């Protein structure tokens, strides 16, 4: 076994250590070739054909770049080849838990199919990783390259999911190596190599000329002591670039990841999966059969759960799958559920997850006072609530970043928002509410618009942008508008 | 129905006429979302995740750009809006006939599964197009936008497949130039290549050196031997030689990558072993096989890269052998590359002889001590034709040019008027040999047979010949 | 006939023969010798680009937008004459720039000729007039169907604004034509679109804003009895992003602290050279660097070349100017001390800029200092950052249309878009530098600077606790 | 003090060792900010505003990348930090000798102004480098970072210009044979495959608006040092041979499209003409206040330091009546009243035009007797004849015959690969000449006449038929059966 070189369009030629190659050449990893990074986004942005596989390689590569850069500039950190390989492996493997169409699966499908369960792709990644290691005899190979499976497997899982009270909650590495936990999935502030890869890769595919300059950030990164931990610190000068990184993230969510049509296509696919869930069988361990919604309980079954489910349903002839198949066929003909509009709660108002189901009922209960041919019911409405933030709810992630200055490179400091600019956001979280109608004819749509705008007025939400055009009889009643 | 705008990473924001949108939003077109452009290339170049769908949009767009440019600069050509839409439709629809993993399907699988049949993706595209039109009531919609379905459907098909004396019925000789946009049968210079150069390069991580926007700006129609043809400005001749050089480079680096090809071969093998057991429902509920779905477009509509995963995730014992080959791909236990050579002789190895080659390699008698003896079935011999798109012919001899001082007068430019640094030949064959036995001793043996076979046949010395077979290469003084 | 030019940003661009005639003049070719980013090239070595190529791009984009509107809306009656006039204004709006672009009118002219009110825009109109008259362009304009009297006026108005409906070059039904090249209402114009893409390409920063997308969605609608360009409603987020990008590019590149100090040092050299450099203008009359703006024939010859003429001079009179430039070549630059901002209400006025080095030197930091610094040792640079319209939100001055009613213009407020947007649209940055570069001077400069920030109630410099640990504790507001 | 980071649009953020920063921050290096990489090319490709300065940084960076990669993969080579810095410095400093408008200066101007002298930008770079070091007290700073100035300065100069003595045997003194591979990085005298090309391919393409086909990062990953005929040399992986042929194809493409663009060349020619007419009157101050001319500034590095593209503007903005003729030529460039391109041809078969004959060519063109009615008669002085040598960097030789390869199964064993083992679609020849003819008389009747003379001359000499020959000279081309 020797190093392989791979040509990636984002990073160029990258070198992979043979242990990494061994982990990649498994069914559990190769699975990620059949899961679209952006899920239903490909149905809106035709360049977004990329899958989780190539993203994972990039994350693994960038994780290696950063840990090598720190070790070269600061030999006193005693970063070992063992540390480098463990960080790269965590980087490679943090996307292993994604399901069909990525965020569709755990953001929409699982919550509806298994409301009792608490599932995230991160937990899935840890379980899949364990299954990958055990199923393929990787532990001996790890030992052969100087890794200590007991500690290092724990370290890898902690890097992905966080600690499995205390000053130091981690067991895989001690406080003097704290900075290693900030590379792959940064729980403190969200600044990690996962974002850096997807910014560049998603932009390249989407046709958007945006990214964060990660090479710059790597050149200016240092490890300093912060409250008895050794942490990664950014050069003070870079603070503006970090605010820009979160702005870019939010832009990409607005333009692409939460595109109103990309979301409704995800919703339609989720609907098809719900109607197919009783009939599709996935074989897991010992020949046991699982459903789409229960394959998450057996990694051997989950290994075989990919975007392929979409086509299996679409190409089925079984009459049982007729309803699921019809929804997918509507997607192919582009007969989609119709977007009605968008609004936001005002100021500090927030809607909660428990209430999401009551919203279609509220919209249908509005009493516009316009002449309507058709009356709509709760089941005709879809109400999608989207949380937009800087990765930490209402918190400013830059308040959780440590910096150093050129005159004192070993001394960590904090920089507040007011020390940077007044042109920055005054809030770091908000909600968008999108309403769609499942009845697509002209009269239903007209009615849906009247209900929607009336509902906005009753709730004191913001005036939809086209409110005066879509509901000219409703908007005058609200003088605030 | 109004115009839609779509954001493509290669071309930016593209406008699509509502008739094109109607054609795109069908099962027959959306199918192309599930067919990788480069087939097994994705298993070597991880950026090559692109499908035929987005390439097709780009071809349709570029076809529109060129026909509009010609009309704007030369109103006397009388290009109509109807002509523009017909050219765009042919551009959109020329990839409709591709099968699972694109060139794998018609280059490898069909020739082995149905040796008696003569199938190309082009023929498939015309059949798929007909089925798309009829199944979705597109003819009325065509009429609504000023098209004449009888003549225009014929024109569209002719643009894709050629003629079904002026041999075309969809347009007359004064619109000859319209047949050169989408699939140029005369010299291969068409908008299909322009899109894939730029798109494949973007995804592969290689830089494209052909500038189609430049070419469009300098393109004119001129009279050539009583046809109106597209002519390039004389200055551009160098750039055209470069276009074919780029195509050849892309084939060498990516499309004929030795591992990408062997993955395609392994997938083909899995399909052959699955062909008796996979069922695809076509018209009237009739069942077809992977190899017969080409006979029914309703079945072919459902034949995509999904077949790979249906096999890989199957539990049926009948599919065990097919499933095992695909599992070898996932663990990267691939058939092993042995080497590459070329004929020195000017006769091309013929397609009819391809099957006899593994036998010849196994019949070589290398004078070397060997632990293991290999059989014909252990060898794969892949013959690859590399050319400038027209066998031995120089495609630039079939291009017409014009000069700045006389923009309507077509001229010819010969190779000697351009450069002495150009190719003296325009076609060649590469022969790759692989071994299905992957252990160290089998591979060592395979190398000895291979080099011996090269020597016996008077093929070129493999590049690593002296390293892989030091006992064999001395016997050939032509190599020393 | 038409010429084709290969531009790295826009690809192959077609130029109408009238445009080619305007380009092939000394007044336009001059722009080949003026760096777009001035002193920015001394920090970003990719930023070698000049005003010339930017001007070609602006002219091209202006043509793209006006063609797109005419094709989608024939009822606007956009003529070939209108298209050429818009392209010419686009080509010629950078004609008035001086040596190192914004250095010249942002730093040098204000200091050299404080009484005068000069902008590159005014310079562009004067240069344009001189270009036309000196080269016999009026007849050529007539030959392509232009009407010089009206159209020259239209071109100038597009660049500088009005020289009721205040414009004479075109009537209210063609109002939308005045929004293409230099948009006085909200700053959304093709000049920005070119520089975003060109500057990013050269600087090594990824250039946001998709102007092709914007062009596809642009329409003309009636707004308060004018025909104006309206954006599709869904594009409002992209417009906020466009201004965010602009502000980023200023923060990272155009107001780079070292780029700015190099501009300051070059300005200083020009001031010390101003009495001795002679530039021949009309009728053989001699001008100075600071007075060449009064004669276009002299101004034609005033480019980045002045830098090298000073640097390579042997005249003892130019010794002081030459020494400053030589310090730039050895990279013995004035040293950056830090940055701060005013707090709460406070805004620093232009009239007070000169008093600021005095104030910094007057601070009494309670720390032991080896050296005492004087006002002349400090440079204080005040930078106004905004979204192009002072305290105003430029998106409040944009008109939108919806898909369901394409001819009905609407307004969209900030609250209808996002709560993650800026609450303010203007601010000031204050950078302090020290002309004394040794270790002890620098240490002292830092103590003064932080003390001054404290006394004035400015924001705590980012590295305040590190550079002045004895000073920052005294301020509870800072912790 | 410490490393600086610089943002380059081609390579991204590059780290520079403090010694390199010291060399860069001198008048001798900063001079390269005022010299256009592509000379008169900017007057055709408006994106080509880049200067030699930023190219030099990129060459220095790539030289570092390659030497670091070799050292990391093969510790047994004993590459030291000292070796790395010396290679980077040679990379940074190999463009120091360029004059105004780069190749215009040493390709056109110097050969005409000082025909006796043998001047190349390479020689200029060595002299400039010596002057840079001595004028700025760099030797002590070198010592401070572990360099040994005597041997290392020699090594740096040898990397740029080749052996400084006649050895007639290992001809280099800066490093021994076991470090021979270090001499292949910056300026590869054996086959021309070096980091200088890699930077300019990527940079020129970025600025010109053309896409580059050569991947240097790939090449660096596959490069190894192996023993070849008792030297340690850089070897490429066997399967990279196709990419190397492509690299030379790309170089030839870039020359055809851009560097030898017919108008870019005539602008260079016009600027050269202006410089020749200005050469008696422009003064450049050198060492001790002595005055030099444009053509003699090459003899004093202090003067040469101040000789940049600025000369163009000094002439253009001059008022001295003595500079009137020079100034008028430059003004013609501004108004785009350029000498007119007449056409292009090539010698046939074996014919090779010699440098000594270049001056006789305008006479030959004017001596042609086209059998056509002409209103104007043209003289030798009305014609410019530009002869351009196009090749793969080594005259008639295939540079890939001078490359060593290794195979995956035996990484330490160097091998040769011949053209026939690669492809039949490759060039059969590796050198050729283009002949461009221009007319200084730009009116319609002169141009018509020039075309008739030119095509007649092609016919008389048996050169190739110009591409538009039948269009520009329909009465002349029929007389040549070889063309019909
Ligand atoms: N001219 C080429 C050849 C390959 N690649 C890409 C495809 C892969 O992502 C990566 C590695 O492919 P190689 O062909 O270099 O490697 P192999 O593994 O096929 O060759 P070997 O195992 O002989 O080294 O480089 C490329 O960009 N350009
Ligand atoms: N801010 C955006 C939004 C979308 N897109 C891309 C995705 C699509 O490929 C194309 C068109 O999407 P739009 O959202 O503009 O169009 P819709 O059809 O979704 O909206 P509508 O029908 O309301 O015009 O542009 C983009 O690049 N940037
Ligand atoms: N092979 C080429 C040649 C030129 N260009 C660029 C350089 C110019 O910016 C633009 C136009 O150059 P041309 O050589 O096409 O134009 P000329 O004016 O030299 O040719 P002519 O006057 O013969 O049309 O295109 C290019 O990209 N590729
Ligand atoms: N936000 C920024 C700032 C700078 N640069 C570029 C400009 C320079 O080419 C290089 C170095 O600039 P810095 O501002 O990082 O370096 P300084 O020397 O100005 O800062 P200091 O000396 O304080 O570290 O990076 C950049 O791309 N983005
Ligand atoms: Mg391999
Ligand atoms: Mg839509
Ligand atoms: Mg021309
Ligand atoms: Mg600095």
């Amino acid at each position: 076994d020797t190093m392989k070189v791979i040509n990636d369009p984002i990073h160029g030629h990258i070198e992979l250590h043979p242990l990494l190659v061994r982990i990649i050449d498994t069914p559990q990893f190769q699975r990620l070739r059949y899961i679209k990074q952006l899920g239903g986004g490909y149905y809106v942005f035709p360049g977004a054909s990329h899958n989780r596989f190539e993203h994972s390689l990039g994350v693994g590569y960038l994780a290696g770049c950063l840990v090598h850069a720190l070790g070269e500039k600061q030999p006193e950190l005693q970063i070992s080849e063992r540390d480098v390989l463990c960080v790269q492996i965590a980087g490679l493997c943090r996307n292993l838990g994604h399901g069909p169409f990525s965020h569709m699966f755990d953001g929409r499908f699982i919550p509806l199919a298994r409301p009792e369960v608490k599932w995230t792709h991160e937990q899935g990644s840890v379980m899949m990783f364990e299954h990958l290691i055990n199923s393929n005899g990787i532990k001996p190979v790890m030992e052969q390259y100087g890794l200590i499976p007991e500690e290092d497997i724990c370290f890898i899982k902690e890097q992905i999911v966080g600690p499995l009270d205390s000053l130091w909650p981690y067991k895989g590495r001690p406080e003097n190596k704290s900075f290693l936990y900030e590379i792959v999935s940064n729980k403190r502030n969200g600044i990690d190599v996962d974002k850096w890869d997807y910014f560049a890769r998603d932009c390249h595919h989407l046709g958007i000329q945006n990214n964060f300059d990660y090479k710059r950030f790597i050149k200016f990164a240092r490890v300093c002591e912060v409250d008895n931990e050794l942490r990664i610190c950014a050069r003070d000068k870079e603070v503006g670039n970090l605010y820009d990184m979160f702005h870019t993230r939010n832009s990409l969510h607005r333009r692409a990841y939460q595109h109103k049509v990309g979301n409704i296509i995800d919703t339609m696919i989720t609907d098809a999966f719900l109607k197919a869930d009783d009939y599709i069988e996935i074989t897991g361990a010992g020949g046991k059969k699982y459903r789409i919604s229960t394959a998450i309980d057996d990694m051997e079954a989950y290994t075989k759960l990919t975007d392929n489910i979409f086509l299996e349903i679409l190409y089925s002839t079984d009459p049982k799958l007729k309803d699921a198949r019809e929804i997918l066929k509507q997607i192919e003909y582009r007969n989609l559920f119709k977007y009605v509009g968008e609004t936001q709660p005002t100021g500090q108002i927030k809607i909660k997850r428990e209430d999401y189901e009551s919203l279609p009922k509220e919209v249908a209960s509005a009493k516009p006072k316009v002449l309507l041919d058709v009356k709509l019911k709760a089941e005709d409405f879809i109400v999608d609530v989207i949380n937009m933030d800087y990765g930490m709810q209402e918190k400013n992630p830059i308040d959780h970043v440590s910096f150093y200055c050129k005159t004192a490179p070993n001394r960590a400091i904090r920089i507040t928002k007011n020390q940077v600019s007044q042109l920055l956001p005054e809030k770091f979280a908000e909600q968008l509410i999108r309403v769609y109608c499942k009845k697509v004819d002209r009269k239903s749509l007209y009615a849906a618009r009247q209900y929607f705008v009336q509902w906005c007025a009753d709730r004191n939400f913001t005036k939809p942008q086209d409110g005066d055009v879509i509901a000219p009889l409703i908007t005058p009643q609200k003088k605030e508008w």
